[PDB]
C-alpha cells in the first residue's frame, strides 16, 4: 500500500489526524490546510483508489460498488502505518467512509469530523437529500455524452463561485483527470448511495461541518446526521458557499477545523 494511495505523513504535533478527500479531487484539496496543522498535529494524507493521482489499471468495480471498498482501504492504510488511535477528518464521501470504517474499528478513531458529507443524495419519504433520480439520470448521461463539457459545468457548481476562480480550475482539473469509465461508475455509486441505516451504529463522536450553501448537501442534511449518528454529535454551519470550502475558502475553514480538532 502507501504508494498505491500516495500516503504522506507530515507534521510534528502530538495528535494523529487523517485527512480523506471526496469525489473529483485528491489529497491536494487540503493544500491550504496542511501548513496550519503540522505544528499542532501529525498529518497523514492519502488518495482514494480511482482518483486521477492513482493507478487504476485493474480497478475492481465490484470492490468499490459499495463504500466498504474505500473503507477497507482506509483501515488497511492505518493498519499498515500501525496507527492505533487518530482523529479522522473526511471531506464529502470520505466522511461516510470514516464513519463506515469506524464501525469496523471504533477504537482507532477518537473523533470524526465530516465536511460536506452526506449519507444519501436522493430524496425519499421524509428525507430531503437534494436530488431526484431524473436529476441523477441527466447528470450520468451528460457525463457520458461529453465528459469534458460536463466537467466545465459541474466544477463551477460543486465549488460554487466563478468559472475563473482558482478553486474551480483546480477541482475541474482533478475531476477531468479521472479515467472516464471510472468517474461515471464511481459517481453512480456515490450519488446513488444510501448509508442512513449505518448511521445509528456509529459510536465515535462526530463533528459535522457543513457549508450553509452546498449544492450537493442541503443544510437539512447536517441536522439529520446530528440526530442519526448513534454517538455524540455537534453541528457547526460554515458561513461559506461550496462543496470544497477548504479549497475555495481556507481562511474561514481552517480556524473552524482546528477548533474542532482541539476541542
Amino acid at each position: 500500500l502507501l504508494d498505491a494511495h500516495n500516503v504522506r505523513v507530515v507534521g510534528m504535533g502530538s495528535e494523529l489526524v487523517v485527512l480523506g478527500h471526496g469525489f473529483g479531487t485528491d489529497q491536494s484539496v487540503w493544500k491550504h490546510v496542511i501548513p496550519h496543522l503540522v505544528d499542532d498535529y501529525r498529518v497523514i494524507l492519502f488518495d482514494n483508489m480511482g482518483a486521477g493521482t492513482t493507478d487504476p489499471e485493474f480497478f475492481s468495480f465490484s470492490r468499490y460498488s459499495t463504500l466498504h471498498g474505500y473503507a477497507d482501504d482506509l483501515l488497511s492504510i492505518l493498519e499498515e502505518l500501525e496507527v492505533e488511535s487518530c482523529i479522522y477528518v473526511g471531506h464529502s464521501v470520505a466522511g461516510m467512509v470514516g464513519c463506515l470504517a469506524s464501525l469496523e474499528r471504533p477504537e482507532i478513531f477518537t473523533k470524526i469530523i465530516t465536511l460536506s458529507a452526506s449519507p444519501r443524495y436522493l430524496n425519499d419519504r421524509d428525507y430531503f437529500g437534494g436530488f431526484e433520480q431524473d436529476d441523477l439520470n441527466q447528470l450520468f448521461e451528460a457525463m457520458q455524452s461529453n465528459f469534458k463539457a460536463w466537467v466545465s459545468g459541474f466544477a463551477p457548481l460543486a465549488v460554487g463561485a466563478d468559472i475563473d476562480s482558482m478553486a474551480v480550475q483546480e477541482f475541474g482539473r482533478t475531476l477531468f483527470n479521472i479515467r472516464p469509465d471510472i468517474a461515471f461508475s464511481v459517481a453512480k455509486t456515490i450519488f446513488q448511495s444510501d448509508l442512513r441505516i449505518m448511521l445509528p451504529k456509529v459510536t465515535v463522536p462526530c463533528h459535522i461541518l457543513q457549508s450553509s450553501k452546498d449544492l450537493a448537501v442541503p443544510l437539512v442534511v447536517a441536522d439529520y446526521l446530528h440526530h442519526a449518528l448513534g454517538g455524540p454529535t455537534i453541528v457547526e454551519v460554515l458561513p461559506t458557499e461550496g462543496h470544497l470550502p477548504q479549497l475555495s475558502s481556507p481562511d474561514i475553514i481552517i480556524p473552524v477545523l482546528k477548533r474542532h480538532l482541539a476541542g
